[PDB]
DNA sequence: CATCTG
DNA sequence: CAGATG
């Protein structure tokens, strides 16, 4: 956790320019479980050779950790930090829409900046465009004052078009936060479930609605279930307009939300700990669902959910206020 | 995983 | 349709 930490550092480092600069997933794949491992290891690695001895730890591992620990850096390391193709890369990937794939396309075109991102606007999709123009505001925090507000319109808005939706703001905003990246609503009707068959306007009826009164801004992306967008709250009586955030509407049956919203609530390290223990008590859970396990290897069969509340009960534990989902 | 692009 | 992005 600390211990290892360089060397998980810089396994990192390595790990990530594989895949994002070079193809090399599977060197890529390869730093990730050696950090993986070292990370877990219980003592202060004090050479390569030991290392080595650990499973996903080869040779050329070694080799770098062992300069690496000879020396504070890692000449590779050095050389990637400075090139600018690499850096492109890393940089082009901020603006919402590009991925790496992406990036190499424009560097090697070479668009590697923001304003050459600007004067060849014509090769960005929507979504880019969307990334392009909002950079700014996409990169800045999102202040649970401002959560509360927008939280306050969405949820009035969903409820003048039907009072049988429900939604809920799960994310970190949900587990206390001051502040968050992004909007994540997760929302259901009684009308929309598991066996029956769709409702597209179910979920189109209240983006328009958020249009309407001009809280959705942009289009990301718009499906049958997931809605992508932009949104912002009325800049008052003008000298402080909002910055344009991130926004995303999921729609889902009712026989699954809380489950849903359990999940998308986290921690991760949450999910897991309790993904674990439902597994003691005879258990299955995963985004939609809790099933009792049968012995035979395993088992399904839909527990029936009502609440955050049936979900703990079944697999008998302590309710865990949103807050205290920490970990 | 669901959506988009081409 | 494969392949990209979130
Ligand atoms: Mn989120
Ligand atoms: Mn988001
Ligand atoms: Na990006
Ligand atoms: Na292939």
């Amino acid at each position: 956790e600390t211990l290892n930490g360089g060397i998980t550092d810089m396994l990192t480092e390595l790990a990530n320019f594989e895949k994002n600069v070079s193809q090399a997933i599977h060197k890529y794949n390869a730093y990730r479980k050696a950090a993986s491992v070292i990370a877990k290891y219980p003592h202060k690695i004090k050479s390569g050779a030991e290392a080595k001895k650990l499973p996903g730890v080869g040779t050329k591992i070694a080799e770098k950790i062992d300069e690496f620990l000879a020396t504070g850096k890692l000449r590779k390391l050095e050389k990637i930090r400075q090139d600018d193709t690499s850096s492109s890369i890393n940089f082009l990937t901020r603006v919402s829409g590009i991925g790496p794939s992406a990036a190499r396309k424009f560097v090697d075109e070479g668009i590697k900046t923001l304003e050459d991102l600007r004067k060849n606007e014509d090769k960005l999709n929507h979504h880019q465009r969307i990334g392009l123009k909002y950079f700014g505001d996409f990169e800045k925090r999102i202040p649970r004052e401002e959560m509360l507000q927008m939280q306050d319109i969405v949820l009035n808005e969903v409820k003048k078009v039907d009072s049988e939706y429900i939604a809920t703001v799960c994310g970190s905003f949900r587990r206390g936060a001051e502040s968050s990246g992004d909007m994540d609503v997760l929302l259901t009707h009684p009308s929309f479930t598991s066996e029956s068959t769709k409702q597209p306007k179910l979920l189109h009826q209240v983006v328009e609605q958020l249009q309407k009164v001009h809280f959705i801004t942009d289009t990301l992306s718009k499906g049958e279930t997931k809605f992508m967008g932009v949104c912002q709250l009325p800049s008052k009586n003008d000298e402080k307009e909002y910055p344009h955030r991130r926004i995303d509407i999921r729609l889902i049956p009712k026989d699954q939300y809380y489950c849903g919203v359990l999940y998308f609530t986290g921690s991760d390290i949450f999910n897991k700990n309790m993904r674990a223990h439902a597994l003691e008590k005879g258990f299955t859970i995963n985004e939609y669902t809790i099933r009792p396990l049968g012995v035979t290897g395993v088992a399904g069969e839909p527990l029936p959910v009502d609440s955050e509340k049936d979900i703990f009960d079944y697999i008998q534990w302590k309710y865990r206020e949103p807050k205290d989902r920490s970990e």
